[PDB]
């Protein structure tokens, strides 16, 4: 539990307000960062790339991302949700407002909705975080009616400036720690990640045969 | 004491003809597949894709990189060596016979060398190792004479089909394991790769910088 001589590398690594956790290879722990994840020995020495997998079982299992899905779900009130009426899949998108493909799947929430595809969304600008994406992104998540405000964005209305203490900054790195290289970018339930763009009728073929329904 | 843990674990995801070997992390080891390498735990329970980092110092060093750098230096003997007469740099050029890059560079030999570069090539077919590229590679690196044989081929003479004791899969699985993404591709003395054509006063320029030359 002494995670000194880590921090102490991390500095002169220069990574700062990295979260430092077990992992569950004995002598090296889950150092989670703004750029990604990292596996680091103990005594601070050693340091590898995520993902980390568990081949112990039948299936391999991503470590990382399931660690991952909690910092997911702990962002939930920040999330713009589209709710299908009758619901039989849940999936959550980062999204881009100035990407072409985030616009024609959104011009299309309707449908995924009229077929049980709820979307929930997280922002993450292509461009990274100080771009005109991000700042008109923060203004939509700061509406009262987030929505709305995204409908309109989404509809090349003007985007009114707004600012508060959501901080989508967050959705940023949590996305890039993912593995996230583009928008749209699904998340299913079950922790995949799925990169690019799929229209209703594909998305709930590729969610009917990928993502368990126990229903 | 053994292997038979990790073995099972390569079995049951399909790496055949891996090296397992040792790591500088207890309880890891280094796994280098045809593929690439891999890192995974004494019990076959865990896995991590390199590259492993020693961040222990003042510079970080790419310990998988060292590693393959053994590798390269063993396949000495089945390198095309084209010596500079008063040598002052040593790169060692991943190259593909069918390739307009290395081709721009295989003629420019003569100013490497007087420039003091000695260069030697090992064969990275593009195109795998079921392509007609490998067969005429193959049938260059068979030749008593590699140094002509390679000449000639880049001349564009045709290439006799020859056999002997090897093939060049290892040269091959080497790039791959480099994570070599095309041709021609420089490897320094110092494990780093370096993309792609340069001409040889770029490339004297490049490694004066990079590669000192205590000599
Ligand atoms: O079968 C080729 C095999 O032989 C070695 C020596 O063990 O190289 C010799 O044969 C080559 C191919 O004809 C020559 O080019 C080379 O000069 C000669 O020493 C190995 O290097 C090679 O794998």
């Amino acid at each position: 539990a002494d995670d000194s001589a880590i921090q102490q590398t991390l500095k002169k690594l220069d990574i700062q307000q990295a979260d430092i956790q077990p992992s569950p290879i004995p002598g090296i722990s889950t150092v989670m960062t703004e750029s990604g994840v990292l596996y680091i020995s103990a005594d601070g020495k050693h340091l590898l790339q995520g993902p980390l997998y568990d081949v112990s079982g039948d299936q391999p299992i991503n470590v990382t991302n399931q660690a991952l899905l909690k910092k997911l779900e702990a962002l939930s009130s920040e999330m713009i949700v589209y709710k299908a009426p009758e619901e039989k899949h849940v999936i959550t998108v980062f999204t881009d407002i100035t990407c072409g493909y985030c616009r024609k799947l959104h011009e299309q929430m309707k449908d995924y909705n009229a077929l049980g595809i709820t979307v929930r969304y997280l922002a993450f600008p292509r461009q990274g975080l100080s771009s005109q994406a991000e700042k008109d992104m923060r203004s939509i998540w700061c509406m009262a009616d987030r929505n709305k405000a995204f409908d309109d964005a989404m509809k090349n209305n003007d985007i009114s400036p707004a600012t508060c203490k959501t901080d989508i900054s967050k959705h940023y790195q949590l996305g890039v720690q993912f593995g996230i290289q583009g928008t749209p970018a699904i998340v299913l339930q079950n922790g995949t990640i799925v990169p690019g763009y799929q229209g209703p009728k594909e998305m709930l073929q590729m969610l009917n045969a990928h993502q368990a329904s126990l229903k």
